[PDB]
């Protein structure tokens, strides 16, 4: 194949297989974050041994699936993912139809249940809680403060996540992004003034995950139009990031990110639209566009950044992977 032929025989991966997915009809949205998750390599990882060790769900799919694929004879090609798509439309009825899908919604779906599917099976151990391979792999803390502008009591509580969801404006990055996260807000009732006062709200990130999965929120209800626009802001995103947590831990007040996949959207609104997903391999990147995969050049990653200036190609989920 032409795949192979553009890595080069050289730099082609031992063992590694590229393989598109059939849309079966806006299944992109499922595809795009499917592609994502199986070049999350400690993702990969704990699935395809989750294949090894069992009851029918979403997770043996998953597992049957990425399995199939890392099993492939040939080094390039195509799979349809049928049973996947066919368990996903059974399991949840929200995307049981033909209409397009929010890539954000399922890859947030996915990971919940692949999460407490995992919960009630060490359930299952202890007891013929404990966090799973899915927190170990993708959850961070965040704490949210509140002030109280009268007497300036402040009160926390932590809240665990598996995504982590940003707000763009026009002509930004990423950094600007998650420093508008913790940005002050301001109806509350606080325990120690004991009426209702005005207060600032905060959210800190307590704990970076090893994966970071970064959603762009480009779906924005649009007062005006009264309807649901994308957002096609240029929003540029560093091939590496390094973050910080408000632990206050001396030893670990860090975490630096490579870049290993974008989901990107494409198109000029969420429901006319189609999904891709650009992946980091070894040495090179790739684009899987359904059953189309191809080598694309890393300084391209910047075409998914979104414009200046209808339709367009941005990105929407980010996936940072820890170098720890
Ligand atoms: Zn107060």
């Amino acid at each position: 194949s032409a795949l192979e032929k553009e890595i080069g025989p050289e730099q082609f991966p031992v063992n590694e297989h590229y393989f598109g997915l059939v849309n079966f009809g806006n299944t992109c949205y499922c595809n795009s974050v499917l592609q994502a998750l199986y070049f999350c390599r400690p993702f990969r990882e704990k699935v395809l041994a989750y294949k090894s060790q069992k009851k029918e769900s979403l997770l043996t799919c998953l597992a049957d699936l990425f399995h199939s694929i890392a099993t492939q004879k040939k080094k390039v090609g195509v799979i349809p993912p049928k049973k996947f798509i066919t368990r996903l439309r059974k399991e949840n009825e929200l995307f049981d139809n033909y209409m397009q899908q929010d890539a954000h919604e399922f890859l947030n779906y996915l990971l919940n249940t692949i999460a407490d599917i995992l919960q009630e099976e060490r359930k299952q151990e202890k007891q013929n809680p404990d966090p799973t391979w899915v927190h170990e792999i993708f959850q961070g803390t965040l704490t949210n403060e509140t002030r109280c502008l009268t007497c300036e009591t402040i009160s926390s509580k932590d809240e665990d996540f598996l995504d982590l969801s940003v707000d763009v404006e026009q002509n930004t990055s990423i950094t600007h992004c998650l420093r508008g996260f913790s940005n002050t807000e301001t109806k509350y009732y606080c325990e120690e003034c004991r009426s209702k006062q005005e207060a600032h709200k905060r959210m800190k990130v307590k704990k970076l995950p090893m994966i970071l999965a970064l959603h762009l929120k480009r779906f924005k209800y649009m007062d005006q139009l009264h309807r649901y626009t994308k957002l096609s802001y240029r929003v540029v995103f560093p091939l590496e990031l390094r973050l910080f947590n408000t632990s206050g831990d001396a030893t670990n007040p860090d975490r630096m990110y490579d870049l290993v996949a974008v989901v990107v959207h494409c198109g000029s609104g969420p429901n006319r639209g189609h999904y891709i997903a650009i992946v980091k391999s070894h040495d090179f990147w790739l684009l899987f566009d359904d059953d189309i995969v191809e080598k694309i050049d890393a300084q391209a990653i910047e075409e998914f950044y979104g414009l200046t200036s209808k339709n367009s190609e941005s990105g929407y989920i980010l996936f940072y992977q820890s170098r720890d």
